[PDB]
């Protein structure tokens, strides 16, 4: 123990020095201190011990981030290690050294690395030098999977929020006030009334999906309405999710920028997933500039008053109040889960 130590492969953008490796080689990983690595064979080894040492790191603090419900900011590179620890002595093989989330997921999916990952303790060493210890490799991968998404797309397309309808639909009638502004709609509120095919292509929507919507583009009011009654179109769930997610993500990035531009002492990626989801949902419904479209929400966000933020969602009556309560409950969950406070 640790087992299969030199097996598999290791992902590092950093490949030290410039013969002669069967000898241990030591180096300080450049950006940070301490990060002390001991290279044996071609492989990086992270060791920690309580007692002072010249070649070992000091014991690292455990991150407060939840291994079960938590995420790491999607803008961070991470270090992934697998290994063993006892009695103030820690020895970890570095599987991924300061790589991106997506790279990490990819690398850990490699068959060659199975043995070492299944046979040891897996942990993430964060940019902040704290660590998250996982019960098992499957847990770590799922954590990573959560972390890569800006919003939780399943919640978003749940009936509780934006819903999901793969069939072309017109969510208005000739009597209603929004009739002329409503277009042919797909998935989780993707309205083509102001969008053209080229627009969708530009946003990264696949040609095969885009080609299908021909005739549904740019129709608004009567024409869009009529078109759905006369010639509806049903997408497969897969195509409708793909399309929705492009727009959910596109919109999310709008919300993200506002938050980050506010310079509030943290970035949007540092918020828990559900809260990001909450913020984006209300934006998607009420308009993206929350300073204007949801001031009472916005105030609490930028104040980092999480309890205050929940209350704010509960206290808005736009006639949308049910969804707003569901948004606040997302925030409250993060509170109850310890992701917030």
């Amino acid at each position: 123990v640790p087992a299969f130590l030199f097996s598999g492969s290791t992902l590092s953008s950093y490949r030290p020095n410039f013969i002669t490796i069967a000898l241990p080689h030591y180096v300080n990983l450049p950006g940070r201190s301490n990060f002390k690595l001991m290279y044996i064979m071609g492989f990086p080894i992270d060791t920690e011990m309580e007692k002072d040492s010249e070649y070992s790191n000091k014991i690292r603090q455990e991150s407060k981030i939840s291994k079960t419900e938590g995420t790491v900011c999607y803008e961070q590179k991470i270090t992934v290690e697998t290994g063993q620890e006892k009695d103030g002595v820690k020895v970890y093989r570095v599987m991924v050294l300061e790589g991106t989330i997506a790279e990490s997921i990819e690398h850990l999916d490699k068959k060659e690395n199975e043995d070492i990952l299944n046979n040891n303790r897996n942990r993430i060493v964060l940019a902040d030098n704290t660590v998250i210890n996982f019960d098992n490799i499957s847990q770590l991968k799922e954590f990573l999977r959560r972390s890569v998404n800006i919003v939780d797309h399943d919640i978003f397309s749940s009936n509780g929020f934006e819903g999901f309808n793969p069939t072309s639909h017109f969510p208005s009638n000739p009597s209603s006030d929004y009739f002329n502004s409503t277009g042919v709609t797909f998935g989780s509120g993707v309205d083509l009334g102001q969008r053209s095919k080229q627009d969708l292509l530009n946003d990264g929507v696949p040609q095969y999906i885009a080609d299908r919507l021909d005739g549904y583009y740019m129709l608004r009011g009567k024409e869009a309405y009529d078109k759905v009654r006369t010639a509806p179109l049903t997408l497969s769930d897969n195509e409708a999710h793909l399309l929705s997610n492009i727009y959910i993500d596109k919109f999310s990035h709008k919300i993200e920028g506002l938050f980050n531009d506010a310079n509030i002492g943290l970035r949007f990626c540092d918020l828990p997933l559900r809260t990001r989801t909450a913020l984006v949902s209300i934006g998607y419904q009420k308009g993206f500039k929350l300073s204007r479209t949801a001031p009472t929400v916005w105030n609490k966000v930028i104040a980092k008053d999480w309890n205050g933020l929940v209350n704010a969602f509960n206290n808005i009556v736009d006639g949308m109040s049910d969804r707003r309560k569901r948004e606040g409950a997302l925030v409250q969950k993060d509170i109850d889960s310890g992701l917030l406070k």
